[PDB]
């Protein structure tokens, strides 16, 4: 049994093992960091089964749950939020915050998403690149999703820049254990205060809704509100950052499609679709422990054994997606849903918000900066360490 997670084959590519497993051993066992074992599922159809089977559980206190890191080990012990719940508790809590993420709600947010994007692009225009390239991540990729989720949660405008920096420290590969843990507690302390505040006087934000609708009547307590809010903040912010960066680096490698996008900005939606499939920046979230013996393909997963379903590998499953290893936004899509945001009840609560943020980014960026280009050789792009989810740390560009 090989050690999992695997390292990416190279900068922007998925681990090399997936293609091989998809071909001759779709369901196999891997060894985790503590030496324990877990089953690895690689085919699209099987990944979908793992995500919807009622015989599988996301409860981390269960025997055999696949924690991938020592941190995961300790993290599993605390009080769980909906991300780690099974029905009926799952939707009972998730339904408490889902209203803000529906298509209708997201469509109502467009003017705000657009405004936030325009504001950050304008500040880049005013700053310029006369003396050299600027960092697309720091100046755009990072703040766009950060400012948006913080605002939605309820964070006042004046505190966005500081809190955006602190949250980044949580996942900066440069950060140290001490520092990461500190920023982590700092954010929780801040959110605990925000909650008391909206408890006194609610405004139009997610925390206020939780305070009026769930805390006051006693359905959940303040600490729970703090935890749910923290989950919404950290679940996909770093992912949004990498997706925006990978999107710009990808277009830099595909001049013909980039020309299509500049010619017609309305192709942003279809560009985002191929992007979320091609670059699955969140690949280790579909994990389960079997509640009873369950068969997957030609393998029997025993009750209490762990399972990791790779949506990244699934999105490269040739049997589903023709020519899966080539970025082509003009591809003929099959009836099977790409799995960038998961599948089943747990499917990313912010899928609609995420796609709307990405779409706004790619239908605007090149309209604002038609001559926007990566300033470093694409081969020298600074991607995240190969042992982590695909992403980009910094990205010099000129315009
Ligand atoms: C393009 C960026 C994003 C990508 C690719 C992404 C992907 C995912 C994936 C693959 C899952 C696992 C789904 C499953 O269990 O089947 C997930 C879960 C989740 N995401 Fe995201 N996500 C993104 C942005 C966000 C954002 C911006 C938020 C917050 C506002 C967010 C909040 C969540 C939450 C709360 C869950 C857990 C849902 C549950 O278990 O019920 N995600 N996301």
């Amino acid at each position: 049994a090989p050690s999992f997670p695997f390292s990416r084959a190279s900068g922007p590519e998925p681990p090399a093992e997936f293609a091989k497993l998809r071909a001759t051993n779709p369901v196999s066992q891997v060894k985790l960091f503590d030496g324990s074992l877990a089953w690895l599922v690689t085919k699209h159809k099987d990944v979908c089964f793992v995500a919807t089977s009622e015989k599988l559980s996301k409860v981390r206190t269960r025997q055999g749950f696949p924690e991938l890191g020592a941190g995961g080990k300790q993290a599993a012990k605390a009080k769980p939020t909906f991300v780690d719940m099974d029905p009926p508790e799952h939707m009972h809590q998730r339904s408490m915050v889902e209203p803000t993420f529906t298509p209708e709600a997201v469509k109502n947010l467009q003017p705000y998403i657009q405004r936030t994007v325009d504001d950050l692009l304008e500040q880049m225009k005013q700053k310029g690149c006369a003396n050299g390239p600027v960092d697309l991540v720091k100046e755009f990729a990072l703040p766009v999703p950060s400012y948006i989720i913080y605002t939605l949660l309820g964070v006042p405008f004046n505190d966005l820049e500081y809190l955006t920096q602190q949250n980044a420290i949580r996942t900066n590969g440069s950060s140290t254990a001490r520092e990461a843990s500190a920023a982590n507690q700092e954010l929780l302390d801040y959110l605990a205060i925000l909650v008391e505040q909206r408890l006194v006087e609610p405004k139009d934000d997610i925390i206020s809704k939780l305070c009026t609708e769930q805390v006051k009547p006693g359905n959940i307590d303040k600490s729970d509100a703090v935890q749910i809010a923290f989950l919404l903040l950290v679940a996909g912010n770093a992912t949004m950052v990498n997706m925006i960066a990978l999107g710009v680096a990808t277009l830099a490698q595909h001049p013909d499609q980039l020309a299509q996008l500049k010619a017609n900005p309305s192709l942003a939606p279809q560009f985002v679709e191929e992007l979320c499939r091609y670059h699955t920046a969140s690949a280790l979230a579909i994990k389960r422990t079997a509640k009873e013996d369950v068969m997957i393909g030609d393998k029997l997963v025993r009750a209490n054994e762990g399972i990791i379903a790779s949506n990244q590998s699934a999105n490269r499953d040739e049997e589903v997606f023709e020519n899966p290893d080539e970025f082509n936004m003009n591809r003929k899509w099959p009836p099977q849903d790409p799995l960038g945001f998961g599948f089943g009840d747990h499917r990313c609560i912010a899928e609609h918000l995420a796609k709307a943020e990405l779409t706004t980014v790619f239908s605007t960026l090149y309209q604002k900066f038609p001559d926007l280009k990566v300033a470093v050789p694409l081969g020298k792009i600074n991607y995240t360490p190969l042992n982590r989810d695909v992403g980009i740390v910094d990205l010099p560009v000129i315009f």
